Protein backbone atom coordinates (compact mmCIF):
# COMPACT_ATOMS: atom_id res chain seq x y z
CA UNK A 1 0.00 0.00 0.00
CA UNK A 2 0.67 3.48 -0.15
CA UNK A 3 1.56 5.20 3.94
CA UNK A 4 3.19 8.09 2.40
CA UNK A 5 2.29 11.29 4.76
CA UNK A 6 0.24 9.51 7.49
CA UNK A 7 0.70 8.98 11.28
CA UNK A 8 2.29 5.84 11.95
CA UNK A 9 1.69 3.95 15.37
CA UNK A 10 3.72 0.98 16.34
CA UNK A 11 3.43 -0.79 19.49
CA UNK A 12 5.53 -3.21 20.90
CA UNK A 13 9.29 -3.44 20.17
CA UNK A 14 11.66 -6.25 19.66
CA UNK A 15 12.65 -7.55 16.43
CA UNK A 16 8.78 -7.81 14.98
CA UNK A 17 8.61 -3.57 16.08
CA UNK A 18 12.12 -3.30 14.50
CA UNK A 19 10.77 -4.78 11.34
CA UNK A 20 7.76 -2.43 11.20
CA UNK A 21 9.91 0.22 11.89
CA UNK A 22 12.31 -0.51 9.13
CA UNK A 23 9.25 -1.18 7.11
CA UNK A 24 8.03 2.11 7.33
CA UNK A 25 11.33 3.94 7.05
CA UNK A 26 12.13 2.25 3.71
CA UNK A 27 8.75 4.07 2.36
CA UNK A 28 9.62 7.21 3.56
CA UNK A 29 7.34 6.88 6.97
CA UNK A 30 8.98 7.65 10.20
CA UNK A 31 6.73 5.51 12.90
CA UNK A 32 6.04 6.35 16.53
CA UNK A 33 6.74 3.53 18.72
CA UNK A 34 5.52 2.59 21.78
CA UNK A 35 5.61 -0.12 24.33
CA UNK A 36 5.04 -0.67 28.03
CA UNK A 37 8.22 -2.20 28.65
CA UNK A 38 10.36 0.07 30.52
CA UNK A 39 13.44 -1.61 28.28
CA UNK A 40 11.78 -3.40 25.74
CA UNK A 41 14.31 -5.82 23.89
CA UNK A 42 15.81 -3.64 20.81
CA UNK A 43 15.90 -0.32 22.06
CA UNK A 44 19.05 0.47 21.47
CA UNK A 45 18.65 -1.08 17.98
CA UNK A 46 15.88 2.04 17.58
CA UNK A 47 17.09 4.56 15.23
CA UNK A 48 17.67 7.71 16.41
CA UNK A 49 15.14 9.88 14.54
CA UNK A 50 12.21 8.07 15.73
CA UNK A 51 10.57 8.94 18.38
CA UNK A 52 9.81 6.08 20.92
CA UNK A 53 7.75 6.25 24.63
CA UNK A 54 8.23 3.81 26.63
CA UNK A 55 6.62 2.04 30.18
CA UNK A 56 3.68 2.39 29.37
CA UNK A 57 1.27 3.40 26.33
CA UNK A 58 1.19 6.77 25.34
CA UNK A 59 -2.86 7.16 24.70
CA UNK A 60 -2.68 10.85 22.61
CA UNK A 61 -0.37 9.25 20.25
CA UNK A 62 -2.99 6.16 19.68
CA UNK A 63 -5.83 8.70 19.48
CA UNK A 64 -3.59 11.29 16.72
CA UNK A 65 -2.50 7.99 15.04
CA UNK A 66 -3.95 7.57 11.40
CA UNK A 67 -2.72 4.14 11.37
CA UNK A 68 -1.87 1.28 15.06
CA UNK A 69 0.41 -1.08 14.48
CA UNK A 70 -0.33 -3.21 16.93
CA UNK A 71 1.84 -6.24 18.56
CA UNK A 72 0.14 -9.67 19.52
CA UNK A 73 0.89 -8.94 22.45
CA UNK A 74 -1.00 -6.13 23.91
CA UNK A 75 -4.28 -7.66 23.68
CA UNK A 76 -7.24 -5.58 21.44
CA UNK A 77 -9.78 -5.15 24.85
CA UNK A 78 -6.70 -2.35 26.38
CA UNK A 79 -9.13 0.48 26.74
CA UNK A 80 -6.45 2.74 24.85
CA UNK A 81 -7.09 0.55 21.73
CA UNK A 82 -10.74 -0.10 22.47
CA UNK A 83 -11.22 3.78 22.24
CA UNK A 84 -8.83 4.30 18.91
CA UNK A 85 -11.11 1.75 17.33
CA UNK A 86 -14.49 3.53 18.63
CA UNK A 87 -12.75 6.71 17.14
CA UNK A 88 -12.33 4.86 13.74
CA UNK A 89 -8.53 4.78 13.53
CA UNK A 90 -7.18 1.70 11.38
CA UNK A 91 -5.51 -0.85 13.55
CA UNK A 92 -3.25 -3.59 11.75
CA UNK A 93 -0.80 -5.83 12.83
CA UNK A 94 2.56 -6.69 11.26
CA UNK A 95 1.03 -9.91 9.05
CA UNK A 96 -1.17 -7.32 7.53
CA UNK A 97 1.60 -4.88 6.50
CA UNK A 98 3.09 -7.97 5.10
CA UNK A 99 0.12 -9.53 3.16
CA UNK A 100 -0.65 -6.48 1.48
CA UNK A 101 3.25 -6.11 -0.30
CA UNK A 102 3.90 -10.07 -0.94
CA UNK A 103 4.55 -10.64 -4.46
CA UNK A 104 5.17 -14.45 -3.97
CA UNK A 105 2.41 -17.41 -2.51
CA UNK A 106 1.50 -17.52 1.01
CA UNK A 107 1.41 -21.07 2.75
CA UNK A 108 -0.50 -20.22 6.08
CA UNK A 109 0.08 -22.30 9.18
CA UNK A 110 -1.42 -21.80 12.85
CA UNK A 111 -2.48 -24.65 15.21
CA UNK A 112 -0.66 -24.90 18.72
CA UNK A 113 6.99 -25.54 13.83
CA UNK A 114 7.78 -29.10 12.25
CA UNK A 115 5.09 -28.32 9.79
CA UNK A 116 6.71 -25.22 8.89
CA UNK A 117 10.13 -26.42 8.78
CA UNK A 118 9.34 -29.02 6.74
CA UNK A 119 7.17 -27.07 4.11
CA UNK A 120 9.69 -25.05 3.80
CA UNK A 121 12.38 -28.11 3.44
CA UNK A 122 10.15 -29.45 0.57
CA UNK A 123 10.43 -25.99 -1.00
CA UNK A 124 14.17 -26.26 -0.86
CA UNK A 125 14.53 -29.93 -1.74
CA UNK A 126 12.55 -28.29 -5.23
CA UNK A 127 14.81 -25.39 -5.69
CA UNK A 128 12.60 -22.67 -4.51
CA UNK A 129 13.74 -19.64 -2.49
CA UNK A 130 11.24 -19.62 0.59
CA UNK A 131 11.03 -17.48 3.28
CA UNK A 132 9.81 -18.85 6.42
CA UNK A 133 9.23 -16.61 9.12
CA UNK A 134 6.19 -15.21 11.57
CA UNK A 135 5.96 -16.63 14.84
CA UNK A 136 9.00 -18.61 14.00
CA UNK A 137 12.43 -17.49 11.98
CA UNK A 138 12.61 -14.10 11.40
CA UNK A 139 9.56 -11.72 11.67
CA UNK A 140 7.58 -11.43 8.47
CA UNK A 141 8.42 -8.26 7.12
CA UNK A 142 12.35 -9.40 7.34
CA UNK A 143 11.14 -11.53 4.74
CA UNK A 144 10.37 -9.30 2.25
CA UNK A 145 14.01 -8.09 1.52
CA UNK A 146 15.04 -11.84 0.73
CA UNK A 147 13.98 -12.61 -3.23
CA UNK A 148 11.40 -15.17 -2.36
CA UNK A 149 9.77 -16.98 -4.07
CA UNK A 150 7.07 -18.85 -1.88
CA UNK A 151 5.91 -17.49 1.92
CA UNK A 152 5.86 -19.92 4.63
CA UNK A 153 4.21 -18.02 7.46
CA UNK A 154 3.47 -19.72 11.19
CA UNK A 155 0.91 -17.61 12.87
CA UNK A 156 -1.24 -16.88 16.05
CA UNK A 157 -4.44 -16.47 16.88
CA UNK A 158 -3.85 -12.93 17.75
CA UNK A 159 -1.41 -12.12 14.40
CA UNK A 160 -4.74 -13.35 12.80
CA UNK A 161 -7.10 -11.19 14.57
CA UNK A 162 -5.80 -8.42 12.85
CA UNK A 163 -4.98 -9.85 9.35
CA UNK A 164 -7.18 -9.02 6.59
CA UNK A 165 -5.55 -9.42 3.31
CA UNK A 166 -4.66 -12.51 3.74
CA UNK A 167 -5.05 -15.11 0.53
CA UNK A 168 -2.50 -17.66 0.93
CA UNK A 169 -2.25 -21.15 -1.74
CA UNK A 170 -2.62 -23.12 0.88
CA UNK A 171 -3.73 -22.84 5.03
CA UNK A 172 -4.49 -25.01 7.49
CA UNK A 173 -5.72 -25.57 11.38
CA UNK A 174 -3.15 -27.88 12.44
CA UNK A 175 -5.47 -28.07 15.84
CA UNK A 176 -7.81 -26.34 18.18
CA UNK A 177 -6.38 -26.78 21.59
CA UNK A 178 -7.37 -25.58 24.59
CA UNK A 179 -12.95 -21.16 23.11
CA UNK A 180 -15.13 -20.66 19.99
CA UNK A 181 -13.52 -17.04 20.08
CA UNK A 182 -10.18 -18.97 20.10
CA UNK A 183 -11.72 -20.99 16.89
CA UNK A 184 -12.90 -17.94 15.30
CA UNK A 185 -9.58 -16.00 15.03
CA UNK A 186 -7.65 -19.26 13.60
CA UNK A 187 -10.97 -19.87 11.12
CA UNK A 188 -9.62 -16.32 9.29
CA UNK A 189 -6.48 -18.39 8.44
CA UNK A 190 -8.91 -20.38 5.62
CA UNK A 191 -10.46 -16.74 4.67
CA UNK A 192 -9.43 -16.30 0.58
CA UNK A 193 -7.29 -19.12 0.62
CA UNK A 194 -7.10 -21.35 -2.27
CA UNK A 195 -7.28 -24.67 -0.47
CA UNK A 196 -8.02 -25.16 3.22
CA UNK A 197 -6.06 -27.91 5.08
CA UNK A 198 -7.62 -29.54 7.36
CA UNK A 199 -7.66 -32.20 10.31
CA UNK A 200 -9.78 -35.28 9.83
CA UNK A 201 -8.80 -35.77 13.59
CA UNK A 202 -9.96 -32.78 14.75
CA UNK A 203 -13.43 -31.29 13.82
CA UNK A 204 -12.82 -27.70 14.97
CA UNK A 205 -10.06 -27.56 12.29
CA UNK A 206 -13.01 -27.63 9.89
CA UNK A 207 -14.15 -24.21 8.32
CA UNK A 208 -17.84 -23.78 9.73
CA UNK A 209 -19.24 -23.24 5.94
CA UNK A 210 -17.88 -21.79 2.50
CA UNK A 211 -15.24 -24.39 1.85
CA UNK A 212 -16.95 -27.15 0.07
CA UNK A 213 -14.53 -27.60 -2.91
CA UNK A 214 -11.07 -26.58 -1.12
CA UNK A 215 -10.66 -28.42 1.71
CA UNK A 216 -8.03 -31.67 1.81
CA UNK A 217 -7.89 -33.15 4.58
CA UNK A 218 -4.95 -35.20 6.60
CA UNK A 219 -5.12 -37.71 9.27
CA UNK A 220 -4.05 -40.88 10.96
CA UNK A 221 -6.21 -43.54 9.64
CA UNK A 222 -8.86 -41.14 7.35
CA UNK A 223 -8.16 -38.52 4.96
CA UNK A 224 -6.62 -37.87 1.75
CA UNK A 225 -3.37 -37.91 3.55
CA UNK A 226 -3.64 -40.34 6.12
CA UNK A 227 -1.49 -43.82 6.72
CA UNK A 228 -1.92 -47.64 6.52
CA UNK A 229 -0.65 -50.61 8.19
CA UNK A 230 -0.95 -53.47 4.99
CA UNK A 231 2.06 -55.79 4.71
CA UNK A 232 3.29 -55.61 8.09
CA UNK A 233 4.38 -51.77 6.68
CA UNK A 234 3.34 -48.59 7.35
CA UNK A 235 2.60 -46.17 4.88
CA UNK A 236 2.16 -42.55 3.88
CA UNK A 237 -0.89 -42.25 1.75
CA UNK A 238 -2.57 -39.52 -0.64
CA UNK A 239 -5.41 -39.20 -2.54
CA UNK A 240 -5.53 -43.18 -2.53
CA UNK A 241 -1.80 -44.10 -2.91
CA UNK A 242 0.67 -45.41 -1.48
CA UNK A 243 3.64 -42.86 -1.43
CA UNK A 244 6.22 -43.53 0.85
CA UNK A 245 7.44 -46.04 3.78
CA UNK A 246 7.48 -44.34 7.02
CA UNK A 247 11.53 -46.62 7.78
CA UNK A 248 12.14 -44.24 4.77
CA UNK A 249 11.55 -41.00 7.34
CA UNK A 250 14.37 -39.94 9.59
CA UNK A 251 11.90 -38.45 12.24
CA UNK A 252 9.32 -41.08 13.82
CA UNK A 253 6.20 -41.24 15.32
CA UNK A 254 2.48 -40.88 14.62
CA UNK A 255 3.14 -37.61 15.62
CA UNK A 256 5.55 -37.00 13.13
CA UNK A 257 3.98 -39.17 10.48
CA UNK A 258 0.57 -36.81 10.73
CA UNK A 259 2.98 -33.73 10.66
CA UNK A 260 4.89 -35.15 7.64
CA UNK A 261 1.26 -35.79 5.86
CA UNK A 262 -0.16 -32.24 6.82
CA UNK A 263 3.30 -30.25 5.74
CA UNK A 264 2.77 -32.85 2.27
CA UNK A 265 -0.30 -31.61 2.19
CA UNK A 266 0.48 -27.95 1.91
CA UNK A 267 3.06 -28.42 -0.48
CA UNK A 268 0.60 -30.17 -3.13
CA UNK A 269 -1.34 -27.03 -2.55
CA UNK A 270 0.87 -24.80 -3.02
CA UNK A 271 2.64 -26.69 -6.48
CA UNK A 272 5.42 -28.04 -4.78
CA UNK A 273 6.17 -31.42 -6.50
CA UNK A 274 5.53 -34.68 -4.50
CA UNK A 275 8.91 -36.06 -5.38
CA UNK A 276 11.13 -33.46 -4.28
CA UNK A 277 9.30 -33.33 -1.20
CA UNK A 278 8.90 -36.77 -0.47
CA UNK A 279 12.51 -36.44 -0.43
CA UNK A 280 12.66 -33.97 1.91
CA UNK A 281 10.95 -36.43 4.64
CA UNK A 282 13.87 -38.44 4.15
CA UNK A 283 16.67 -36.06 4.59
CA UNK A 284 14.94 -34.45 7.61
CA UNK A 285 15.94 -35.24 10.92
CA UNK A 286 14.90 -32.32 13.15
CA UNK A 287 17.29 -33.11 15.47
CA UNK A 288 18.32 -30.05 17.99
CA UNK A 289 22.13 -28.55 17.47
CA UNK A 290 23.00 -31.40 14.74
CA UNK A 291 23.68 -29.54 11.64
CA UNK A 292 20.59 -27.59 12.93
CA UNK A 293 19.41 -24.88 9.71
CA UNK A 294 18.54 -21.58 12.78
CA UNK A 295 18.89 -19.11 9.81
CA UNK A 296 17.88 -18.65 6.19
CA UNK A 297 18.29 -15.40 4.91
CA UNK A 298 20.17 -12.50 2.12
CA UNK A 299 21.32 -16.08 0.23
CA UNK A 300 23.24 -16.87 3.49
CA UNK A 301 22.57 -20.17 5.87
CA UNK A 302 23.38 -20.10 9.47
CA UNK A 303 23.64 -23.78 10.66
CA UNK A 304 24.34 -25.13 14.25
CA UNK A 305 26.28 -28.19 14.79
CA UNK A 306 27.32 -27.57 18.07
CA UNK A 307 26.37 -31.34 19.26
CA UNK A 308 29.66 -31.43 17.18
CA UNK A 309 31.22 -31.93 20.41
CA UNK A 310 34.25 -34.10 18.75
CA UNK A 311 36.55 -34.24 16.04
CA UNK A 312 34.89 -37.24 14.49
CA UNK A 313 31.25 -35.47 14.42
CA UNK A 314 32.63 -32.46 12.38
CA UNK A 315 34.37 -34.34 9.76
CA UNK A 316 30.83 -35.50 9.28
CA UNK A 317 29.52 -32.66 8.86
CA UNK A 318 32.19 -31.45 6.27
CA UNK A 319 32.43 -34.61 4.82
CA UNK A 320 30.33 -34.08 1.22
CA UNK A 321 29.26 -30.82 1.89
CA UNK A 322 28.39 -28.55 -1.16
CA UNK A 323 28.71 -24.55 -0.48
CA UNK A 324 27.77 -22.59 -3.48
CA UNK A 325 29.75 -19.96 -1.95
CA UNK A 326 32.16 -19.37 1.04
CA UNK A 327 31.98 -21.67 4.11
CA UNK A 328 32.33 -19.97 7.69
CA UNK A 329 33.36 -22.80 9.94
CA UNK A 330 33.48 -21.53 13.71
CA UNK A 331 35.85 -24.47 15.79
CA UNK A 332 37.06 -23.83 19.33
CA UNK A 333 35.91 -25.37 22.93
CA UNK A 334 37.03 -27.91 25.08
CA UNK A 335 38.69 -30.65 22.64
CA UNK A 336 39.22 -33.28 25.26
CA UNK A 337 42.62 -34.53 24.07
CA UNK A 338 41.43 -34.81 20.83
CA UNK A 339 43.60 -35.09 17.60
CA UNK A 340 42.17 -32.59 14.36
CA UNK A 341 44.27 -33.35 11.84
CA UNK A 342 41.76 -35.28 10.39
CA UNK A 343 39.60 -32.51 9.61
CA UNK A 344 42.49 -30.67 7.37
CA UNK A 345 41.82 -33.07 4.03
CA UNK A 346 38.16 -31.11 3.82
CA UNK A 347 39.52 -27.64 4.54
CA UNK A 348 41.51 -26.70 1.52
CA UNK A 349 40.29 -25.28 -0.82
CA UNK A 350 39.75 -21.30 -1.87
CA UNK A 351 35.68 -21.15 0.19
CA UNK A 352 36.91 -22.20 3.09
CA UNK A 353 37.28 -19.76 6.22
CA UNK A 354 38.28 -20.41 9.66
CA UNK A 355 37.13 -18.46 13.21
CA UNK A 356 38.57 -20.15 16.12
CA UNK A 357 37.52 -19.84 19.76
CA UNK A 358 37.59 -21.18 22.98
CA UNK A 359 40.16 -22.77 25.57
CA UNK A 360 41.52 -25.32 22.63
CA UNK A 361 40.95 -22.94 19.99
CA UNK A 362 44.67 -22.00 19.68
CA UNK A 363 45.26 -25.76 18.92
CA UNK A 364 42.39 -26.03 16.25
CA UNK A 365 43.35 -22.60 14.17
CA UNK A 366 46.46 -24.38 13.36
CA UNK A 367 45.19 -26.69 10.69
CA UNK A 368 45.25 -23.54 8.33
CA UNK A 369 46.59 -20.65 9.96
CA UNK A 370 46.82 -18.57 6.44
CA UNK A 371 42.91 -18.48 5.73
CA UNK A 372 41.83 -18.70 9.95
CA UNK A 373 40.76 -16.43 12.44
CA UNK A 374 41.56 -16.06 16.26
CA UNK A 375 39.15 -15.30 19.10
CA UNK A 376 38.07 -15.90 22.59
CA UNK A 377 34.60 -16.72 22.30
CA UNK A 378 32.00 -17.63 19.79
CA UNK A 379 30.03 -14.15 20.10
CA UNK A 380 33.18 -11.93 18.62
CA UNK A 381 33.84 -14.80 15.69
CA UNK A 382 30.43 -14.25 14.27
CA UNK A 383 30.94 -10.51 14.53
CA UNK A 384 33.94 -10.59 12.17
CA UNK A 385 32.42 -12.49 9.62
CA UNK A 386 29.01 -10.95 9.47
CA UNK A 387 30.09 -8.21 7.37
CA UNK A 388 32.13 -10.79 5.13
CA UNK A 389 29.22 -12.83 4.34
CA UNK A 390 27.80 -12.26 1.17
CA UNK A 391 24.79 -14.82 -0.70
CA UNK A 392 25.71 -18.34 -1.34
CA UNK A 393 27.75 -18.56 2.32
CA UNK A 394 27.18 -20.48 4.92
CA UNK A 395 27.81 -20.14 8.43
CA UNK A 396 28.72 -23.52 10.21
CA UNK A 397 29.25 -24.12 13.96
CA UNK A 398 30.80 -27.54 14.02
CA UNK A 399 33.13 -26.99 16.92
CA UNK A 400 34.70 -30.34 17.48
CA UNK A 401 35.00 -29.55 21.07
CA UNK A 402 32.68 -29.40 23.87
CA UNK A 403 31.90 -26.49 25.59
CA UNK A 404 31.71 -26.86 29.39
CA UNK A 405 34.54 -24.50 28.83
CA UNK A 406 32.31 -21.57 28.72
CA UNK A 407 29.56 -22.75 28.12
CA UNK A 408 26.17 -24.90 30.78
CA UNK A 409 26.54 -27.63 27.61
CA UNK A 410 26.52 -27.92 24.30
CA UNK A 411 22.70 -26.54 24.17
CA UNK A 412 23.83 -23.46 25.31
CA UNK A 413 26.56 -22.83 22.88
CA UNK A 414 24.57 -23.86 19.97
CA UNK A 415 21.37 -21.18 21.20
CA UNK A 416 23.17 -18.66 21.72
CA UNK A 417 24.59 -19.14 17.83
CA UNK A 418 21.07 -18.99 16.94
CA UNK A 419 20.51 -15.90 18.84
CA UNK A 420 23.86 -13.92 17.41
CA UNK A 421 22.33 -15.70 13.91
CA UNK A 422 19.04 -13.76 14.11
CA UNK A 423 21.27 -10.42 15.03
CA UNK A 424 23.84 -10.73 12.90
CA UNK A 425 22.41 -11.99 9.61
CA UNK A 426 18.79 -10.83 9.57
Amino acid sequence: ADYQGKNVVIIGLGLTGLSCVDFFLARGVTPRVMDTRMTPPGLDKLPEAVERHTGSLNDEWLMAADLIVASPGIALAHPSLSAAADAGIEIVGDIELFCREAQAPIVAITGSSTVTTLVGEMAKAAGVNVGVGGNIGLPALMLLDDECELYVLELSSFQLETTSSLQAVAATILNVTELQQYRAAKLRIYENAKVCVVNADDALTMPIRGADERCVSFGVNMGDYHLNHQQGETWLRVKGEKVLNVKEMKLSGQHNYTNALAALALADAAGLPRASSLKALTTFTGLPHRFEVVLEHNGVRWINDSKATNVGSTEAALNGLHVDGTLHLLLGGDGKSADFSPLARYLNGDNVRLYCFGRDGAQLAALRPEVAEQTETMEQAMRLLAPRVQPGDMVLLSPACASLDQFKNFEQRGNEFARLAKELGG
